[PDB]
């Protein structure tokens, strides 16, 4: 099976399916041999590696490249945030099939307006236009386009989320991603009860943690769960914390003990590839 | 003071120089807020993000364009990893001026042949002639060039590694990073207690980390100390540990409270500042 | 003088300033050598060497990183063309300084809404704004920064073109580049007869050849021409001529006299610098 | 059929194979358009359109995207010039499998000794373990590796350039390219008559331009013919005489006649195809 193809069995399966955020190839390594299902190639975790905001300010080349080299390195889908598409319907057009030419099996596409104006979401039959340019413009059938509903957030209600996502899914949306920011689930559980389409949904529950995998699980509406942005946040924290040590303890004589060794990085860099190939091949 | 006034005055100075490995912008704004004196822009910590092995696998222009990336994020100086300066001394002329205009403050080149052989350091006088370049190519005169003496790690002996130190300072190195990988200082306390050339020495104290800087500083010789792959070290124990508890504990409900909180990466992505330009420029 | 410096003097002093549109560096190489006064990097010409329309489909990095190669290669001030900012002021913000650093002296942006609807230009205090984030955001102040009013090719009339040209000059423009796709020039004189900005204007005559730089110098008002797209335009014409002649002919034997050699194009190439490298470097 | 098996198909079936050079994707769709079998991915065109010489001054990275953007815009196979491997056979293994994805039909490295000596070639062994690596790491079986023989340029003669040829056949290469900077095609013709492999071989005559393809037709050992810089250098031709003219007239009023005209590279940049996107997705 060719990663579009595990992706496209998962969602059909009714099984749920976990993707982890990764900011670059080693971090999504990591998620893959810590046992999701499949990769996030988040714009607010690339965005933030490069502290700047994640507001359509890194470049998109930046992320597309990120995405290529992610997906050579793990064995598992990798799902892409391409934003609002970088553009319009056109762009989108262009774009997609160099998400898809990249190696990754999805990319999600939201509906805010863009760029920001000093209203906040583009008109639904825009934004059927851009979900029917994806889907014209991949190339093998099985690579999966997410539609991303902004409509809870930006304040619309539920009657509007429902009946964006409907569109989205008319247009060809394979998957419906809808977003909430309270610290509580009852918003994004309410649109869940709610929500009529055939397509499955996507939870991206970084805002109201306790709504675990069991409870998750038992939506059956929901096929996907994502981890927003837990990698930088882990990352963050702890390279925060040794550094403060070092500087503490003037040195690396304590902290040293404590760190995964540079033997356990080597062999993350696929050191026994390259001796396999050194040894066969350097002559 | 530009940065490479800043850190030809901490080598001028006789002070001690601490700089801190980064593989992103984000890490090295850390090591930046943590109090280290300058960025090592790491090959391995950059190769290892890639989990690529450090042996010129990764594309020159990955690592220059990062260069690029932490200079235009941190306000102290950026110390780059440029291998064996990516081919031979032509080639150093042509890529030194790149690093240069990158924002890098200084880079290191050492003198191991490349690429490897199925002789492990180039010829004396080969070398000489790769410095030479570096600094015949730099524009402003404050830009550091650091020769990385291999011939201790090379097993060459300790009168041909000090004999290499001087010839590369008497064709134009500004400092002499003398490298080992043994688990105690001996030998690099050796070459040191016998260097008697007049540009100051960089140690890389990670095989050696019971050195440390306290015991450096009694070495007048030593006006640098670079930390070279803790950050992407403590990265990954802790990426690796909150994944196994995502996965352990089928969520995010228990590992969310520890962790460093969303806003907290806004902050360090310049949040504020870009609310000061929203706020005076969107209209 | 700096290219900034010697870009500022140009618009001071009064002299017609001329720039020619480039698509890589030989070209603007040659554009130097041939007498032009800046280089004009292009996106239409960009974009149309990718094949691409100039629609913003080109990667904005495609294009900054092919301004920091034309500029580490001529000597002579390069304008770059930024459309219409990639965004909103925001993004200006963040995409000036990147232009700035990579060598170019001054930044065209158009006033056109982006990305394209299904009201053709922003707002006039809108792009006050983003006029304003260009000026606020680059460090030299001699950096230029040239408001492109496209109302006359929106069919928006005479009074709103100057109207905006106006407000622009206002947010702080140091030039206006007024636009005109007639293919006489009688729109664009009328527009300069009546332009009361203290400011220069910039002319780019590609659709009415027939206004020449002497017809151009008797406009005291305008200070810089600019060749649009005449690079790519010769280029294609001569390699679709070369190519259909070589498969006519069945080879290379008669069209090879033609050409310039082969040496030519390595002495264009640095040989000459890059032997004098080996010769003093290569040990 | 797939690119790959179309070169395939093209070598096995005994027909001459025309490959000419191209520097962007639009000069690659003009040779797709004028009928020629194949791109030449050329490092010399590549080169010589940033202004540097071809000795590997230019970043690998600049040349794998160049690659990508040509195969992204032809349907014809693209040869993907990759001079020395960029490295030893560990670099080749981890760089073959690069320009596969990005959409290359062949590659072709030369057995020079790379970087440069202040021994003109490497080792037969060491070459042989670079080309089984290429051929050990690309996927696609139909994909080729080409050998390129420079033993008669490093002046070694004929038997240890046929003896070159023979060994890299034997490790795996699909194809051997002897080459010959004689004014005169008596060297490649002894060379030929004498190859004794099974393999096809593979002339760039760009030196001796009197071996017509009628003339290489006649030779049944050759089964590709590649025009090595045919486009740079006609673009460089017209580029400068359009410029010397403009500057010559004081404008572009002579010169718009002969030039193709705006309308036609808007048709060479894809317009009809996004406008029928802008027609069925923009609304
Ligand atoms: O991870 C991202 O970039 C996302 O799109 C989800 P967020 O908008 O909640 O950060
Ligand atoms: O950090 C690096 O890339 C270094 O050059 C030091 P190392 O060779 O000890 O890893
Ligand atoms: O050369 C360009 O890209 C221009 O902006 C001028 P045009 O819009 O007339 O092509
Ligand atoms: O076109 C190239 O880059 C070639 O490799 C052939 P040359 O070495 O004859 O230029
Ligand atoms: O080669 C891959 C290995 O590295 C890992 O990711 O598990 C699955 C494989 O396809
Ligand atoms: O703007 C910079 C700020 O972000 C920080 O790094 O401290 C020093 C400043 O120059
Ligand atoms: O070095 C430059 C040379 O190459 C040319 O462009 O003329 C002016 C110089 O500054
Ligand atoms: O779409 C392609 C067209 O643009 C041209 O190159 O001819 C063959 C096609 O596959
Ligand atoms: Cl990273
Ligand atoms: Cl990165
Ligand atoms: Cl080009
Ligand atoms: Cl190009
Ligand atoms: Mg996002
Ligand atoms: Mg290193
Ligand atoms: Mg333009
Ligand atoms: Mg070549
Ligand atoms: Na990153
Ligand atoms: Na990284
Ligand atoms: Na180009
Ligand atoms: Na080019």
């Amino acid at each position: 099976m060719t990663k579009n193809q595990a992706l496209r069995a998962a969602l059909d399966s009714g099984r749920l399916f976990t993707a982890m955020a990764a900011h670059n190839p080693l971090v999504a390594k990591l998620a893959e041999q810590a046992g999701f299902g499949g990769i996030w190639g988040s714009g607010f975790e690339l965005s933030a590696s490069y502290a700047v905001p994640d507001a359509n300010i890194l470049s998109m080349s930046t992320h597309l490249e990120m995405m290529r080299a992610i997906a050579s390195t793990v064995s598992i889908p990798l799902i892409a945030d391409i934003d609002t598409g970088f553009g319009n319907a056109v762009n989108v057009h262009y774009v997609v099939p160099q998400y898809e030419a990249a190696g990754a099996s999805a990319i999600v596409m939201e509906d805010k307006t863009f760029p920001k104006d000093t209203q906040e979401l583009v008109r639904i039959e825009e934004f059927q236009g851009k979900i029917a340019a994806a889907t014209a413009a991949r190339a093998d059938r099985d690579f999966v386009v997410i539609a991303r509903v902004e409509a809870l957030i930006a304040g619309l209600g539920q009657q509007e989320a429902v009946r964006r996502g409907q569109a989205y899914e008319e247009a060809g949306a394979d998957a419906i991603l809808i977003h909430s920011r309270q610290k509580t689930p009852d918003e994004i559980l309410a649109f869940v009860k709610s929500w009529p389409g055939k397509v499955p949904l996507v939870l991206v529950p970084t805002a109201y943690p306790q709504l675990t995998e069991a409870d998750i699980a038992a939506l059956s509406k929901v096929g996907i769960v994502i981890y927003g942005n837990h990698a930088i946040r882990a990352a963050v924290g702890a390279v925060r914390e040794v550094f403060a040590r070092i500087r503490r303890d003037g040195g690396i004589r304590e902290v040293d003990a404590a760190l995964p060794s540079v033997k356990e990085i080597i062999e993350l860099q696929g050191d026994e590839r390259m001796r396999a190939v050194e040894a066969r091949y350097l002559k």
